[PDB]
């Protein structure tokens, strides 16, 4: 029963009534920006004591740390800005929560209704900038309607496929005065009408039936399973089929467990990519078919009997053309398929060990492998170090980019959401955002932004909310003073020709440019740099042990490459596993 | 006579193509930042020999240092990314090139054609989220579109009223061998054909007769004018009308000319505002009577006849009506018009000297002025000593809020193009890109970037750009640490309630929060703090006198009110002229 | 009700289109691509394997020929009165069910579709997703020229067919051998219908004679016709019916034949809209 700060007949501002509208949907954190178009929105924040805002030096910023929030915690992330400049610094983020599927409630200010589409000041029809990268957007023309709009973008933005949803609020009605109604239904008639229903029993059987008279199967599991981690491992111990992960979908099932084949795709494991490769059955549950994991879409699983579980109708024979589809919850259609397997576990008697064996075998010629050059800090090393002194349980933030890769490959995770990473749009200047996001929303976990040089600086202003905000964020440089990915292309494909990857002072060009140890002394961030192999270990742990952030800058050779690489387009029977910038 | 680097027979790329397609418009310096939709066109600008590339550190950085590389020159300004998230960080300046009518081509890499569509990886739809913040957009969608194309977008860019164009180059079409010819026609028939013509004699002659039959007329000047600073000043010899000048007309008119009522609007000067107020006719030169300006429409210079010229027949009529309305170039109406006034001299006998005399006494009475507490720095001071110690003549470029206003109203520009700040989006972390580009188009002048704490630090990573390039960027750091002119508003409205409006460490409520000075150490640029009044003029004289970049942390009681004060919507009879919060 | 519609079948969906396939009805097997293709491989499966299969549906087709029996297509002779369905009937037979039939939209189109035998496909040339009036006059005119050795019968309404009457002189100046089979109810038939089930019979705008003269039939197409040079003819009489339409087929050229028709028939079976198969109606009409 919620209780609130207005009497049921007292009228208060729009304003006023958002906040509490926020409060009735469980929100206990906002990431809010002020400016002239939302003050009111800010003063009704100071009134709440339920909410809090964290204060972000940059919009981006903000909506960043949403989504980390929202990644690491299954709950919406909420963002606030301003209209105009303050809208527009939201865009990234919101096409970044769009392509991976983030539940993200945004509001903006507005001019007030009147001045609307007559160029006022700071004005930006936002609406129409970001239709095309939102779920749903809202212009709210009433302060009667702000209860509904409220309850509907949270309701679309965490139901059916989770993605973001902007509610633009002009400034006259955030002051106008209004009783609310909380009790209005939805206008969602059509949504709700195509949300899927239960999976039947009539698709779940077949499945299972494909599965007992398959002997090559391979489990294909992205994004859709993060909340599906315990019926995935009951499903992976029943039929004993080989787990291959997307990007989006590391964790659901456990990196360091015996059936794992780790990432498949661009940048998967060759083992991974050789089971979906040659695989007779591919279990495709939460995951889309995008052109990194598929390559060539004729070669992907070319010789194997493709299901494929998404909740979203439109995903389903988009890319890859399915033999058997269910279009529902894969939590709730790996709970049947976990009764039927259950059930006839004598009549089915399943063994895929020649198929596991066939695959252990390729995990043992062809295991992930990095190179160690004198005292030089390899960064998946480096990376491996904190999987072991953090015992992988560390809540794990990434920029975009080699590292990003490294960060994927090297630590085992354990549980889906401890692995935030931009995937589908792939923005840097993700990692330190998010984390900040992500420590909000677990104060009492190990939160690392494993960061990028490049990636680090484009929101490096964050420190100064991870200091005013107290957050035990932890920042793991990786500084290979380039635009890692960019160069290692530059360098398979165009003869190693620079065209603007480097990231240092080319004045002084054997000076680690620029000093990110100062950025978070500018930030009150105790930090520290290590260059020497045998001094990293040590490193990393003082930046564990020591309460409140940390910024560790860790050198590493540029011409690190990330493999194996399968090049864009390509088919398993291209992929590249040796060879560097050297 | 142009020379290409390729034969008039020989096929080239799709990025070769396009590059060259900048050098035949004269492009000497492009601001781009790669990413794998955009490799080709890196790989393609590191074959040019005309041609520089400044790297910024985020595609934000990019546009603002375009736009700064525009306002500053009177050129376009070029920008480049990469698709996706490179291509979402150009939005807000975008969106503020259209707003303040900058001429600006921005580039943007998109996935291949065939994906496009698909949500391939790293696409957005860019051309649809910014069609409504963009002058014109184009997808390329064949290699033979790439001269007509470049042609019509930096023609679009540059003619009628200056604007942002945006082209989308998938990067197949990069990649695409072909034979361009550069003697295409454009294909923008119904633009040309509205194109306005040269301002008819009986127009002209009509508002040379109203100035005559006027005794209170005032000029009202704006970004239109940025190219008749010769035409404008003219002008007032011939007549003797004293100028009012909108934020984005600073400098068209000299400030420290005796005819010169500075700045008119919410800001504006009491006398700038009363001439205005109390004028019977009323030139508007280059002007789109936006809402900061006129407050109340009704009441701004509701006893005037209005004469409005604009090269936008869009705006001539959209706020307030005109009496006498001319559809052209104010160039070329300015010319007119001295010739009529110059003939007719002895005939029309001009002498407003009783006008002028009353303003006068306005401007004696209430002139801009500010308090100084003890050894505390003014921030209105610094700037006049910045004015005196660079003589008038240094670019200025400003972020959002306070210091903004300030560094319009303490600093007498003499010639336009010396003040480049973000009025109509009025989009914070303008002012260190915006510097940046200025510098790049004028390197020999003084380029100093006032900015606000909170301004400065969204874009802090640009710091690294300025140091890389070398370029004598000085830093002029108003540090209140607050966003202050929200602050303002909160003490005005909200009863001094802040709402996430102070930017330092409330743990350390007293320590300058963050130390900017480490910021620049990070990026090897010399800096250093002032907080004694005293200490100011050898401060300033230092960042001046030491060469390359310098950023100087200049310490202000927050508690300074930008005055005078015209609340939004009022009218010159609610001006509020005293006041602060103390 | 898509929830009931084949609710107890593995359904197996072949559609070139990749957006249609689970769009509203969610299938097991799918297929994206040409069906003509679907079906020429799997003819060759089911050829090779013919002895190794061994299929025969022959209990089912026997369950079905049981309803084919019991609830088979029925219409009611009242009098003299000309039957809507009678008379596609003989159209269907004195053609030979070789005739290009279009129609308009209404009663008259799915009397049109349900008792006429269509033996290849493009012969029947109906508006179905929109379902637009007017379509069945000009669209026999497109046919005729497409086809000009064809049969071509617009078997309209009179709603439908005055909507588009104009094309009339198309027929006459491009001299067409376009016959018109008008079903002539003398309401908006299909909108009667659901009045007389959901509305208690309460009439809405849906009589297009003249209440003046109630019992005159309004308005006079075969005036339309000879205004366009159309030689036409009415029949009202169900012993008059099989001439009419054998003179209409016989007279060389356009032709128009106004049959008359009472209004109060339903088309049958109903199953009303958001249904499922324990909803059909498959009695009751106007009367
Ligand atoms: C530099 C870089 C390199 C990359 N290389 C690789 C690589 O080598 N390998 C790789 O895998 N990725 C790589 N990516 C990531 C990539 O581009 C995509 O983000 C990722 O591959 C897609 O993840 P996904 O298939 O799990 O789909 P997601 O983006 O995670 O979407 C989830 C899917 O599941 C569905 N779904 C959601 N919820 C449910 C539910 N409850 N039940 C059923 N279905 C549901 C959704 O409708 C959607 O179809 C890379 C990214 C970058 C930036
Ligand atoms: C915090 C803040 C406070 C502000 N307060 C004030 C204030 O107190 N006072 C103030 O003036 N501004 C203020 N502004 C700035 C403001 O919002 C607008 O940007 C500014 O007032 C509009 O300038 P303008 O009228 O000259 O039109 P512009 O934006 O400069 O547009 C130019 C106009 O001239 C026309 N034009 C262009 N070229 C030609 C040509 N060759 N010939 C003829 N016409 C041409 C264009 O079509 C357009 O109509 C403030 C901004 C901020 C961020
Ligand atoms: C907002 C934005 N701008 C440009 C991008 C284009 N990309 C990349 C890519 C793969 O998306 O290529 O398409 S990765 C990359 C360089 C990463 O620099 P780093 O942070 O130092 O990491 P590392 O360990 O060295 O590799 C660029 C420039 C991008 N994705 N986001
Ligand atoms: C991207 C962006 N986000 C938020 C903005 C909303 N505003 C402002 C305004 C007037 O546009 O209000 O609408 S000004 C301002 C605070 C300026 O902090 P400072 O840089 O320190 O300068 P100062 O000398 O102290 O005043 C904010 C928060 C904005 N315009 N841009
Ligand atoms: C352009 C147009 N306007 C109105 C229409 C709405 N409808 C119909 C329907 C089923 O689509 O209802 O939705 S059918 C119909 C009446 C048909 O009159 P008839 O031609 O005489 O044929 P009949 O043998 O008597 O039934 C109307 C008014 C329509 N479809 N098209
Ligand atoms: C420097 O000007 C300033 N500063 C601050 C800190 N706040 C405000 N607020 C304000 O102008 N409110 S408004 O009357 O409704 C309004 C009217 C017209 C157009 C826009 C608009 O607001 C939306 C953007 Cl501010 N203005
Ligand atoms: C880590 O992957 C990576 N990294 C780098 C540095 N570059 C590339 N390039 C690349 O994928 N080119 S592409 O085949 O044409 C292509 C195909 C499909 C979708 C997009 C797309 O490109 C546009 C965005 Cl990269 N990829
Ligand atoms: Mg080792
Ligand atoms: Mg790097
Ligand atoms: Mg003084
Ligand atoms: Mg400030
Ligand atoms: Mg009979
Ligand atoms: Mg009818």
């Amino acid at each position: 029963t919620f209780i609130s700060r207005f009497a049921p007949d007292q009228p208060r501002k729009g304003a006023d009534i958002l906040v509490e509208a926020l409060e009735r949907q469980g929100v206990e954190t906002v990431f809010a920006y002020p400016g002239g178009a939302s003050m009111e929105i800010h003063q009704a924040l100071t009134r709440s004591s339920s909410i809090r805002n964290v204060l972000p030096r940059h919009e981006q910023g903000g909506v960043f740390a949403a989504e980390g929030y929202a990644r690491s915690s299954g709950k919406p992330g909420i963002c606030i800005a301003t209209s105009g400049p303050g809208a527009t610094n939201l865009v990234s983020g919101l096409a970044d929560a769009l392509l991976d599927s983030v539940p993200l409630v945004a509001i903006t200010g507005q001019v007030p209704r009147r001045m609307i589409g007559t160029d006022a000041f700071q004005e930006t029809p936002i609406v129409e900038v970001t239709r095309s990268i939102t779920k749903h957007n809202y212009l709210v023309m009433d302060v009667e309607d702000i209860p509904r709009i409220i309850e509907e973008a949270f309701f679309l933005a965490t139901s059916g496929r989770p993605g973001p949803v902007l509610v633009d609020v002009p400034k006259d009605i955030q002051q106008q005065l209004a009783i609310p109604n909380w009790e209005q239904a939805m206008r969602l008639p059509g949504y709700m009408s195509r949300m899927p229903k239960p999976p039947e029993d009539s698709h779940l059987e077949q499945i299972v039936r494909l599965i007992s008279e398959s002997k090559k199967p391979v489990l294909y599991v992205g994004g859709g399973c993060l909340n599906s981690s315990d019926e995935l491992g009951r499903f992976v111990e029943l039929t004993g089929i080989p787990v291959a992960s997307t990007l989006m979908g590391l964790g659901s099932y456990p990196c360091d467990d015996e059936l794992s084949l780790h990432m498949l795709g661009m940048h998967g494991t060759v083992y991974a990519n050789y089971a979906v490769e040659h695989s007779d059955l591919l279990l495709a549950f939460g995951v889309r078919f995008d052109d990194r994991v598929t390559g060539k879409l004729e070669a992907f699983a070319s010789r194997a009997k493709i299901v494929h579980i998404d909740i979203d109708s439109a995903e389903i024979g988009k890319n890859k053309t399915p033999h058997v589809s269910v279009c529902g919850d894969v939590k709730l259609a790996l709970q049947g398929m976990n009764k039927v397997l259950e059930n006839r576990a004598e009549e089915l008697k399943l063994d895929f060990g020649v198929w596991r064996n066939e695959l252990n075998v390729q995990k043992q010629k062809f295991p992930l492998s990095f190179k160690t050059f004198g005292e030089a800090i390899p960064p998946q090393y480096a990376i491996k170090v904190l999987d072991e002194l953090t015992d992988g349980k560390a809540i794990i933030s990434t920029g975009v980019g080699q590292h990003q890769m490294w960060a994927a490959q090297f630590y085992n995770y354990k549980k889906p959401r401890q692995w935030l990473s931009s995937g589908g749009l792939g923005a840097m200047g993700f990692g330190l955002p998010a984390a900040i996001g992500a420590s909000v929303a677990n104060p009492d976990a190990i939160v690392v932004d494993i960061d990028g040089d490049g990636s680090f600086i484009m929101n490096v202003q964050e420190l100064a909310t991870i200091r005013v905000e107290n957050l035990p964020v932890k920042v793991l440089l990786l500084n290979n003073q380039h635009l890692g990915m960019v160069m290692q292309w530059e360098d398979r494909f165009y003869k190693a020709n620079r065209a603007h990857t480097f990231l240092g002072d080319p004045a002084q060009e054997d000076e680690i440019f620029p000093n990110m140890l100062l950025f978070a002394a500018a930030c009150g961030i105790p930090a520290a740099r290590v260059t020497k192999k045998a001094d990293l270990r040590e490193a990393i742990q003082t930046m564990l042990d020591t309460p409140g952030p940390y910024l560790l800058d860790v050198i590493c050779p540029h011409q690190e490459h990330v493999l194996p690489m399968i090049p864009s387009g390509g088919t398993f029977n291209d992929v590249i596993t040796e060879g560097d910038g050297r």
